[PDB]
């Protein structure tokens, strides 16, 4: 049943996911709670955010880099949880689900992303904090050149409007894609892949009746996010190669093998 498949994948996405995109909302506006978030925007606001773990400090763009991988790693194992819940998914053989794991976590994230950004920062650390994206902007490169291209997608991304119903589909979608490298099962995976996509259509019908277009649109990210994730990668392998006093989280390593 296609409506029960669906509402399992939005369970699996609530109960797997820390923060939902409604809950981050609420904070960037200001009606959730009267503390907002610590504005983190200078090397000070940093310092202090940092008081109130990680490899040895090597500078401040490279800690903001460690920063990164951390909630890059920690969502990893988040997908993973959320992707393991969806029985259509546990029935691949186990190499198959690392195989789409690998290759998708990455165009997932930065989907998700969206959901705490605007166009002046993003969350972090759980909504205690915000850092703004001028400060981001202000780091060396590499850093500053890895991390604008994701607000510019972020910025256009949330023009869509999805809810967190909407999103749970979104992201079983890129985890599910039968184009990766190394499949085993591919006929399997496109069925299952198709399946989503039925249902993600079928839902945005209901969920947004006067939004017209919307589900080749989100096809149309869907391409766009394997675009932000390949040049995401070439800069990956560009400071692998050029920064190396910067070192990499091993799972990482092994996305980037
Ligand atoms: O290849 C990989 O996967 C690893 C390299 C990723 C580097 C690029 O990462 C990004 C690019 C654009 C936007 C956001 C991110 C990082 N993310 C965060 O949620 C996030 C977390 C913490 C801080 C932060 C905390 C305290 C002090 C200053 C900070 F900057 C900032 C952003 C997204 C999960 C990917
Ligand atoms: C199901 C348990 C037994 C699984 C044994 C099959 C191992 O296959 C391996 O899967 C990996 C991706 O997942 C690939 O990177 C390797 O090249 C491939 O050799
Ligand atoms: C939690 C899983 C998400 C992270 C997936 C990382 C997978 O790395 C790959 O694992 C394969 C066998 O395990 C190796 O054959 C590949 O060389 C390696 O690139």
């Amino acid at each position: 049943d296609l409506k029960a498949f669906s509402k399992h994948i939005y369970n699996a996405y609530l109960k797997n996911f820390n923060m939902t995109k409604k809950k981050a909302r609420s904070i960037l506006t200001g009606k959730a709670s009267h503390t907002a978030p610590f504005v983190i925007h200078d090397i000070e606001t940093l310092w202090q955010a940092e008081k109130g773990g990680l490899p040895p400090y090597k500078e401040i763009s490279v800690h903001v880099f460690y920063r990164c991988q951390c909630t890059t790693v920690e969502t990893v194992r988040e997908l993973t949880e959320f992707a393991k819940s969806i029985p259509s998914f546990s029935s691949l053989f186990l190499n198959d689900q690392v195989t789409l794991l690998k290759y998708g976590v990455h165009e997932a994230i930065f989907a998700m992303l969206a959901s705490i950004v605007n166009k002046d920062g993003l969350l972090v650390a759980n909504g205690s904090g915000f850092v703004t994206r001028e400060f981001l902007r202000s780091l060396r490169k590499p850093f500053s050149d890895i991390i604008e291209p994701k607000f510019e997608f972020a910025v256009k991304f949330n023009a869509l409007e999805l809810d967190d119903s909407d999103l749970a589909l979104f992201i079983a979608a890129i985890i599910l894609c039968g184009d990766r490298p190394g499949l085993m099962n591919v006929p399997r995976v496109e069925a299952i892949q198709d399946t989503i996509l039925r249902a993600l259509e079928f839902h945005l019908q209901a969920n947004h009746p006067d939004a017209q277009y919307l589900f080749p649109k989100l096809l149309q990210k869907m391409a766009d996010l394997r675009q932000l994730v390949t040049e995401h990668a070439q800069m990956m392998q560009r400071i692998k190669k050029t920064e190396t006093e910067t070192s990499l989280h091993p799972l990482l390593q092994e996305i980037y093998k």
